[PDB]
RNA sequence: GGGAAGUCGGCAUCCGUAACUUCGGGAAAAGGGCUCUAAGGGUUGGGCACGUUGGGCUUUGGGCGGACGC
């Protein structure tokens, strides 16, 4: 996987976790979007230098969802990097025409039997990997309506976790 | 009964009632579950057609044997 990326020619994008955060110093890179905002508050500024390099155009963005975890852009503003709202694309969102196409994951969800419990397994492991995030007054679990998750996961069924609705 | 009135000098404590506790196993949701880091039992298993090569289904011929028996 790692050979057939950086050997192609063609526009391509790998899907990782931490493994790429740190080092790798991968050639013609331009892009990274930050799906989840670290758990650590120190592989942040390493995951920036992923995109940057020498001169080239560092497409380095991160998303935060609504909420008091917003303020994870005065804890980078104290981390002394500060980070800025995104300008250069500003094409955002459109909202029901971005909900349906999520929808064309759920009834390929539904023909597909082995993407079914791929699905929650993804779900519980970001379930445990929010519940640790170091940081205890931005991030929390009350606070997490779950059932846009599902529809931002495409999830057919929110399982039977600890909370029940 | 009196009270020095004689003489110098008399003296695992136990039961009932109300809360509380031992042994073993065990970090990292609860009772489908995080990143990285090393081992995570072995063995065997890559499709479809063509003209093509080989022996593999009829046909043709040959050769070695030409035999056996009479
Ligand atoms: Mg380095």
């Amino acid at each position: 996987n790692y050979e057939r990326f950086v050997t192609a020619t063609s526009p391509t994008v790998l899907l990782t976790t931490d493994i790429a955060a740190r080092g790798l110093d991968i050639p013609q890179v331009d892009l990274v979007i930050q799906h989840d905002p670290p758990t650590d508050t120190k592989v942040f500024i390493h995951r920036c230098g992923r995109a940057g390099r020498a001169g080239r155009r560092g497409l380095s963005v991160v998303m935060l969802q609504p909420g008091r975890e917003e303020g994870y852009v005065q804890l980078l503003e104290v981390r002394q990097t500060p980070i800025t709202p995104l300008e250069h694309p500003q094409i955002s969102v459109t909202d029901t025409q971005a909900d349906d196409v999520a929808n064309k994951i759920r009834e390929q969800a539904k023909k597909d039997r082995e993407v079914f419990q791929l699905a929650q397994r993804a779900f519980v492991s970001w379930a445990r990997s929010y519940m640790e995030h170091q940081a205890t007054s931005i991030f929390r679990v009350a606070d997490l309506d779950w059932f846009d998750l599902a529809k931002g996961y495409g999830l057919l069924e929110l399982p039977k976790m600890p909370e029940t609705r």
